[PDB]
């Protein structure tokens, strides 16, 4: 079966782990344990295709930024996550995309921009602002809540659909 190597990236605290764990394990992680780098692997059927998803849940803590090159080299598609209640995290996306672009020497890397924590009302990043950023990268923008599971499958399975278009 086809394996998809997905990598979840973005600033600390944006919900990368909660998103991944919601997808793979169907519960919401309420606590905040910063990640170094974790791997998850699950067989799923996406659009009739039995798929192995290999998901790398990466560090948002800037102290671990030296690890980015390695994971950007091996990843096939990237979920670029910010939180809609964290303007800085949205502004941080570009450093992630620019590095992905550099490492893969490509302006056409499979990516999805994810505005997470869409269950929270303290929104400082409007959907349209994020749509505009995604448009500039040629990628979809999807809002998610790891808490309620809104958009979670859509974000990941879409990443897959973007990889398939490559
Ligand atoms: N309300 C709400 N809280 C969320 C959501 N996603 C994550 N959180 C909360 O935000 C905090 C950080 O989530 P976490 O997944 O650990 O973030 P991370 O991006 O993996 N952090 P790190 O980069 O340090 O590994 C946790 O308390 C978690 O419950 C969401 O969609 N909604
Ligand atoms: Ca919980
Ligand atoms: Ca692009
Ligand atoms: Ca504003
Ligand atoms: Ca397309
Ligand atoms: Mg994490």
């Amino acid at each position: 079966m086809t394996e998809y190597k997905l990598v979840v990236v973005g600033a600390g605290g944006v919900g990368k782990s909660a998103l991944t764990i919601q997808l793979i394990q169907n519960h919401f992680v309420d606590e905040y344990d910063p990640t170094i780098e974790d791997s998850y692997r699950k067989q799923v059927v996406i659009d009739g295709e039995t798929c192995l998803l290999d998901i790398l849940d990466t560090a948002g803590q800037e102290e671990y930024s030296a690890m980015r090159d390695q994971y950007m080299r091996t990843g096939e598609g990237f979920l670029c996550v910010f939180a809609i209640n964290n303007t800085k995290s949205f502004e941080d996306i570009h450093q992630y995309r620019e590095q992905i672009k550099r490492v893969k020497d490509s302006d056409d890397v499979p990516m999805v921009l994810v505005g997470n924590k869409c269950d929270l009302a303290a929104r400082t990043v409007e959907s349209r602002q994020a749509q505009d950023l995604a448009r500039s990268y040629g990628i979809p923008y999807i809002e998610t809540s790891a808490k309620t599971r809104q958009g979670v499958e859509d974000a990941f399975y879409t990443l897959v659909r973007e990889i398939r278009q490559h």
